[PDB]
RNA sequence: UACCUGGUUGAUCCUGCCAGUAGCAUAUGCUUGUCUCAAAGAUUAAGCCAUGCAUGUCUAAGUACGCACGGCCGGUACAGUG
């Protein structure tokens, strides 16, 4: 199952201004990014040995 | 600038101090037109204090669901300032 899809939005309706909904961000997320900096952590490991 | 002068005797030569002389740094008195520097509650009380200020800090890079503001899609995690 996908989390980002289970967020609970706040509605937001201000007199004066269009209605809005905000979501929090997702925290504890994996993410490309987790992934690439481990991976970059793993690849400096194999410089030090070599 | 390696310097002296008055005072003891009727007069003299001494010893010897007192007083005189010139800096310096604290106070005080009188006086004071222009410019450049510039010390300044140490001495008596490390005595006592009204009031105000004298220590706070965010980058792309720890944590933003404050509309407090803000652009588009509109479930389509999180635009940005904060
Ligand atoms: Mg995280
Ligand atoms: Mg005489
Ligand atoms: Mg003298
Ligand atoms: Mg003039
Ligand atoms: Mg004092
Ligand atoms: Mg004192
Ligand atoms: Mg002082
Ligand atoms: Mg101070």
């Amino acid at each position: 199952d996908d989390v980002r899809q289970y967020v609970v939005r706040k509605p937001l309706n201000k007199e004066g201004k269009k209605p809005r909904t905000k979501a929090p961000k997702i925290q504890r997320l994996v993410t490309p990014r987790v992934l690439q900096h481990k991976r970059r952590r793993i690849a400096l490991k194999k410089q030090r040995t070599k």
